[PDB]
């Protein structure tokens, strides 16, 4: 069957189903309702910057087309829905005065949300700090940012936390350290021979730093001056994509482990279990923070539940542990990346070249988590691919390799929480086609088709495919 034995009753009972977007990729308005600019906005507005020049200013106009997109979704048989909340919309300069009309908005998507019995999962943070504060502070390379975040947060706990109960502070900041700080591809453009200056062997570690410091700040917070009235939780999202070692030999083996613990344990370690991996500690040295003993034990248990954005895997190489002059974080893991093992290719590529189609990598890595981390309460918070742009409308409505997608690797996840892997939802990116970062508009992940010259919402057989699945 198209379902493959896939329905609620295969997962457990409660279990939440939901999609998925992010502020600045679907809302649109982005300089108009009072919202002042993000490091994206001054990011996408400049020429080379992004495919085509194109821009999120208007992206899928979910601002003014919410009432539609929550009708979709409802008519999908989804429980939730996690979106983010613009920092800059709320404060136009990330600190200060707060704009009416953007909270009016979000205060509108919450209450009709709820309206028609969807759960809102909301976001503090997607990439889109205000511009304000990365010229005023220097972002997330100061360690102020902890208290910023904080009274943010707090603004947004007051405001809307007796209705929403399920909270992120951040998304994916191993991904913000990576690309803004190592690479120097993504705002603010920071590395070793950027033209915004940066340094790739120190920078995406103090900035990681401070995204855990900030995170365990926000929470303290939460805890002692919001939880006893509004009862809700709030955790963190991060990526993890699966590493599965080339051979058994113990250089490969050695080598994949060590990718796990540079990709979700510079994060998971922190908030499991108070500190750095290991191997982290021995690699990159004093260029990595040390966690004063008080700081450890604010970030240690400072996340109610882990959100894990999986998409893809690759096969590890290893080699022999050498000393090195210190160059970048990727360059810091030792490894080497292969995407065949025996003649066979790990998996056909979806549009975006980092994601291969690996169903099994959901497996390895919800198994590893389980196994490693104490079974911590984790929820799949993006799972998607991608097609490419140009496509006529009624090639990307029959999305049949999304379709195939999503039912190989939810019986996968359906695999891992069956042997006792505590998951407690899963989220599809996305619901819409939207505005995908670098690849602006020439990149699809939705269920739900966007014609972005008419703005008109089309379902993919995908999303029938989860109305099926999802019926009560
Ligand atoms: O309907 C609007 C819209 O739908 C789009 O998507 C279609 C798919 O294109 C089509 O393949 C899919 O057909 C499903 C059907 O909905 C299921 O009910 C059926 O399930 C069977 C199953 O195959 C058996 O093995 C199982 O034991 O029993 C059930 C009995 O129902 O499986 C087929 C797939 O083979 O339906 C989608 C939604 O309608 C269309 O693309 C678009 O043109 C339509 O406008
Ligand atoms: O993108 C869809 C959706 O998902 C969420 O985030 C995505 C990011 O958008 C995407 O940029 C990021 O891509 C990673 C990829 O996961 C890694 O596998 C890849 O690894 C590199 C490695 O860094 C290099 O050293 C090596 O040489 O090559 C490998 C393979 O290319 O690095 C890329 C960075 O370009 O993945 C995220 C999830 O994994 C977001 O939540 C949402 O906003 C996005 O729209
Ligand atoms: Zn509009």
């Amino acid at each position: 069957n198209w379902l493959g034995g896939l329905s609620r009753a295969a997962f457990p009972k409660r279990f939440v189903f939901g999609t998925v977007t992010s502020a600045y990729q679907v809302e649109g308005m982005a300089a108009s309702g009072g919202r002042g600019p993000s490091i994206w906005d001054a990011f996408a507005h400049t020429p080379g910057n992004v495919a085509g020049n194109q821009n999120g200013d208007v992206a899928t106009d979910q601002y003014h087309r919410y009432k539609e997109d929550v009708n979709l979704m409802k008519s999908l048989n989804f429980d939730a829905y996690r979106f983010s909340i613009s920092w800059s919309r709320i404060f136009p300069d990330g600190e200060g005065r707060v704009n009416q009309e953007g909270v009016a908005y979000y205060n509108n998507l919450i209450n009709y949300l709820l309206q028609k019995g969807i759960t809102p999962y909301v976001n503090l943070y997607h990439y889109d700090l205000p511009l304000a504060l990365e010229k005023k502070y220097g972002g997330w390379l100061n360690a102020k940012m902890a208290d910023l975040f904080t009274e943010y947060a707090d603004f947004c706990f007051k405001t809307f936390g007796n209705r929403v109960k399920h909270w992120f502070t951040f998304n994916e900041p191993r991904i913000v350290a990576l690309l803004g700080y190592d690479q120097g591809t993504n705002p603010p453009k920071r590395c070793t021979k950027c033209a915004a200056g940066g340094n790739s062997a120190t920078e995406p570690y103090i900035v990681a730093h401070n995204f855990l410091l900030s995170h365990a700040a926000a929470v303290a917070r939460y805890r002692t001056k919001y939880q006893a009235a509004q009862q809700g939780k709030v955790g963190i999202v991060l990526d993890f994509n699966w590493y599965e070692a080339l051979s058994n030999s113990t250089e490969d083996q050695a080598a994949a482990q060590r990718a796990r613990d540079f990709h979700i344990g510079w994060y998971l370690d922190p908030l499991i279990n108070g500190h750095y991996p290991q191997i982290m500690q021995d690699l990159v040295k004093d260029r990595l923070p040390k966690f004063t003993p008080e700081q450890a034990r604010l970030v240690k248990g400072s996340a109610d539940y882990i959100g894990i954005n999986q998409y893809t895997a690759s096969y590890m190489k290893g080699q022999q542990l050498m000393q090195q002059t210190p160059t970048s974080y990727a360059a810091d893991w030792q490894v080497t990346y292969v995407f065949a093992k025996n003649g066979k290719p790990i998996g056909p590529q979806a549009n975006s070249n980092w994601l291969y189609i690996v169903p099994w990598g959901m497996y390895g890595c919800v198994n590893y988590i389980k196994q490693k981390y104490g079974n911590p309460t984790v929820v799949i918070t993006g799972n998607g691919m991608d097609q490419p742009a140009n496509l006529s409308r009624d090639q990307y409505l029959r999305d049949t390799t999304r379709v195939h997608f999503y039912r190989s690797y939810l019986t996968q996840l359906k695999k891992a929480i069956d042997e006792g892997a505590n998951v407690a939802g899963y989220f599809a990116w996305s619901l819409l086609d939207n505005f995908e970062w670098l690849s602006g508009y020439t990149s699809k992940f939705g269920i739900v088709y966007v014609d972005f010259n008419t703005l008109e919402r089309h379902p993919k057989a995908s999303a029938y495919w989860f109305r099926d699945m999802l019926k009560h």
